């Protein structure tokens, strides 16, 4: 998998309060944090299927 999957999630400096999604490695699972909206890093997805598409993908 991309070695942004094993990224701890970066809820950033900002104010917003948005859902998102982060492939936790450890868990071997999807899970969601709170992303304040500014300077998101890679693990950090709309769905638990898109960052599941990104981060435990076949081959």
């Amino acid at each position: 998998r991309p070695a942004f999957c094993l990224e701890p999630p970066y809820a950033g400096p900002g104010k917003a309060r948005i859902i998102r999604y982060f492939y936790n490695a450890a868990a071997g699972a999807a899970q969601a944090f709170v992303y304040g909206g500014v300077r998101a890093k890679r693990n950090n997805f709309a769905s638990a299927a898109d960052a599941l598409a990104a981060c435990a993908a076949a081959g």
